[PDB]
């Protein structure tokens, strides 16, 4: 036998950092869950139980904290590039570091119509994530995403004209509820190193904001018979607004709401144009994906 | 052996309802999860295997849907009252209805600075709930609540002067992070029946909004040495703003964020004044509760 | 306003304890999650911000570890009585202690037909719990329980003869799947003190084993058209076999399996007597409870 | 812009199936959660909002139900293969079907020391899964796995000799608790079509029984200072025992149990050799992987 692939590190490292503005006294908090996986010349740990090549997972955790203490943790794309770069430069036998960061929302509270200097609320469970792969001699690859964004529109969605055969029972419809969770990823062009990433820093937060706004606006405004086409349109606009992006990927796990026929009860009318009360379904669910790139 | 207590019904009934304004075209959606439990003369189902006294759980489900179709589903206090009343008024052997409702947020989207007529976002996992007990001859009991409200203040919280003894290692502190999940319940005065609840409809959303606003503003502004104290201040204010409220109950699960000493690494300072990087702890957690009522002192 | 009730303490304290036999070399592990809430003369911490009456929740945590260190952690009924008593005896202004204990399963592995001395597997998410209320001057109240036990029987469950009116659509049946999670709780007669708890120590594990066995057997063997009667039969047998028990409470959250009609597709027969493939429903679910006492 | 990848289908389809023996009267239940994603000439649903190319996800659902009624649902490697093949044989424009199946446990109850004919218990949360890729003109790729298998060993685990630098605080140890959730996957050699898969049916269940037993035994008996070396010994045995397997992949998320220093309290000794009471840590956790192939 032979070790074809190996990775190891620390997962679920919860980090919090506070920034205190020295002029205004305003504090800003950042909270994230970090995962670091290392690759390199570590085969002997598996074949011979040689631990000499192993950077303990505990030390990896310590390094996460130390790195967050000495550097900016935002935007996460930078933080991840800093953390990943550290391991490949500090250890000669380590050739790739894979950093994954989940950012949690802490939104400043508005109290009496003014933003409070140090109180926050966890508004959504929506996350902002980055996946950063730092590979010796192949620069830095970054994938940025938003996830756990949950939306619903009560009309202006249709579904008709789909294939029909002996497996088909679904009726075509010209007015339905469209609800879905939204996972959107945008892959950056490969970066040559840390210096390049740092010089593109302003683009990260701005592109996250664009992807989020385009997603919301297109979803709300598009009167469509095809969820597939709505997602392609979201992706086209993001690619048009940010040249440094190579691809956009969407994954929409639909959430179904069924009409409830109540006619058996005093001929009560609750279907079609009369549909008022629906039954949200927990499962199963339609899942629709696409990865869009540049022609 | 005998049956001392019995209850049964349908749990986890998911319901959505949309309201459409013909005039404006504006649609409003509502979503919730409903549990209805029934009590009455039903011991025979246990003792003798007599199903003749049993209204099938499947039928309790249809009834929820039929009632949602025929009545306003908001405020939830109204709906649960309409729904529990139906059961004791339609089934002679049914003596009490316990209705639990969880309201999910579907908040209207603002697109390009304006409110969208029919798109919504789930802007938080915060819930608005009600527990309605409709008991034959004893009227309607209502507990209203908010839950899943998660907050953090990064400073202006202290904890010192507590009891110290041989089980104690906690150091006193004048500046710490205070984070918690808020659960607040306000118990209404008993209502005689449905018509009484109907007369007070407007107070329901109003008092939900006050309880929330009082919770946030107190948590943000209070410089308190005990969470116990901060919680008591919240309750006092809610009791003072709404007279139909008999008690306010708060339950606060503390979420700890520990300092991380990094001095073993070249003398790096990250504690006290110099603390910037913390470790949030998933468990264990402090848990603080209180039920606050009206005082019998006339002055 | 006035404080009507107040309680506070430490929740979610995870505890693991190992027992090592020096002769046999066999090891035994216990894992649980503990919650301790205290009551007493603590009003002024709410009303006057007076912390002098506050035993820090952090010191409650220390006390749990210290207590597990110096005492037996099994049966949890005993352990919880010890932990609750300690607080009302150590602090003058504390007059009630509420202890909740969740025990997790670590079942000894069997390797090559033989029980391994020190390897364990989590063989189920089923829990053994205790709730112990130690109230000064009023003894010790113990509720024991099992939860998270999920069962299913493929036939020999019926449901007919139920009330039918204009809100009914359910068709009666004489054959159906019965699946449910089981929550069973047995309330011990009040104990005057720790000495009395200590003298009945052997009764606890045995009653739990009895409660578990009675539950599975009756569930498996009963061919009933009433889940209510089935659980009433369960309670009777437990009450009969253990005199120190005052009440038995069952909570059965049903799990529905719907028949799927496929006759639109080539005359496929999959209903009634021909039903083979079912759709498990995630929600909603029937919920049935009862508390059974002695005449 | 161009569609670079696209896939869509139905997720979280819950399926239950009962097998009744008329002779013996003994029943056997299977329950699983299925996901089917399709790929093909479907770009136009995205670019042109053309649904005529869309096999409705609702019909994909129907199909999984009809397929389960008409065929054996065990072993899952077989069922997955039949279901994936169906799409590429029925539709001109679909060239790949990706089927994921998660099997849940329904273990036959032993009542009075005899197997019960129609009563089951969900012993563990452990799963047996399959991922089948059926791609037009490229055969059928099957990956089998077990997951959610949780184990603990109270001694006979060590960790010393790792790299130590200015980021390292972990002390070396010769006796510690080792606990993990296990995820093991084995990838079969490419199968040419359904008939060849059908020909190896017996091997599927047997290879799953083997991977499970090797994982438990090696974990229980190995006294290693390397989780890495233990997992490598596991993969070796599996590869040695099944020639039709190309690779074995293990993913082990460590679950740490910290020692609690209690000496500050009246000199209590609960460290090193006196350690009896530990604190289970929910996060963070080490995560170790490797993929082991043949030389």
């Amino acid at each position: 036998s032979a070790v074809k692939a190996a990775r190891y590190g620390k997962d679920n490292v919860r980090v919090y950092k506070v920034h205190k503005d020295e002029k205004t006294g305003v504090q800003t908090v950042y909270e994230m869950t970090v995962c670091v996986l290392l690759e390199g010349e570590i085969e002997t740990s598996y074949t011979k139980a040689d631990n000499s090549v192993i950077v303990a997972t505990d030390s990896i955790k310590n390094t996460i904290y130390i790195t967050a203490k000495q550097n900016p943790v935002t935007p996460p794309e930078l933080f991840g590039s800093i953390l990943g770069t550290h391991f490949i430069e500090k250890y000669n036998h380590i050739h790739a570091a894979h950093v994954n960061i989940v950012c949690h929302r802490w939104t400043r509270m508005d109290i009496d119509g003014k933003p409070h200097p140090h109180s926050f609320i966890r508004d959504s469970e929506e996350k902002r994530n980055v996946q950063v792969d730092v590979v010796e001699g192949k620069g830095i690859d970054i994938k940025s995403s938003l996830s756990g964004l949950t939306v619903l529109k009560s009309t202006n969605s249709q579904f008709w004209g789909f294939l029909r055969d002996e497996y088909t029972t679904l009726k075509e419809t010209w007015d339905r509820i469209l609800s879905t969770d939204v996972d959107a990823t945008w892959q950056w062009k490969n970066f040559s190193g840390l210096q390049e990433v740092r010089s593109h820093v302003p683009k990260f937060d701005a592109t996250w904001a664009t992807a989020r706004e385009v997603t919301l606006k297109t979803f709300a405004e598009d009167n469509s018979a095809s969820v597939q086409a709505t997602m392609y349109k979201m992706a086209e606009q993001i690619l048009a607004r940010q040249q440094l992006i190579e691809t956009v990927e969407y994954s929409l796990p639909n959430k179904h709401y069924f009409e409830i026929d109540l006619s058996w009860h005093k001929g009560l009318q609750n279907t079609g144009k009369n549909a008022e009360v629906f039954a949200p379904q927990s499962d199963p669910n339609g899942l629709i994906k696409c990865t869009v790139g540049r022609s």
